[PDB]
Order: C-alpha cells, then structure tokens, then sequence
C-alpha cells in the first residue's frame, strides 16, 4: 500500500522508542520497566533499534567529518 496506518497506541510505542537516551539504557532494558504488550514492546523495539543505529551512524559520520 502501504496504509500501514498503525493503530494511534503503537505509533506511540514507537515513538517512545524513539525517546533521546541519556541513560544509555539499551532498547531490551527499557522495556523491562514496565510491562508492555506485545504488539507494543514488538513495534518500541523496532523503532528504538532503528534509531539507536541510525544515531550511532550519524556520530560515526559526524566524528570523520563526512556530516556535522
């Protein structure tokens, strides 16, 4: 389609897994802190993963001055 149109509560699991990380607490631990569904832990993982890695390529590329 793709009308992925996600129900409102896991695109907001997303989002949460998308939260800046001061902490440094890894995707897995942050789910550990309260007791999600499925669907919801499945989909805050997904997306914490992306941008975990996607923030860490942008500091890789920021650091060889190939970006900021």
């Amino acid at each position: 389609d793709k009308v992925g149109k996600y129900p409102k509560e896991l695109r907001k699991c997303c989002e949460d897994g998308m939260r800046e990380n001061p902490m440094r607490f890894s995707c897995q631990r942050r789910t550990r802190f309260i007791s999600l569904g499925e669907a919801c832990k499945k989909v805050f993982l997904d997306c914490c993963n992306y941008i975990t890695e996607l923030r860490r390529q942008h500091a890789r590329a920021s650091h060889l001055g190939l970006a900021r």
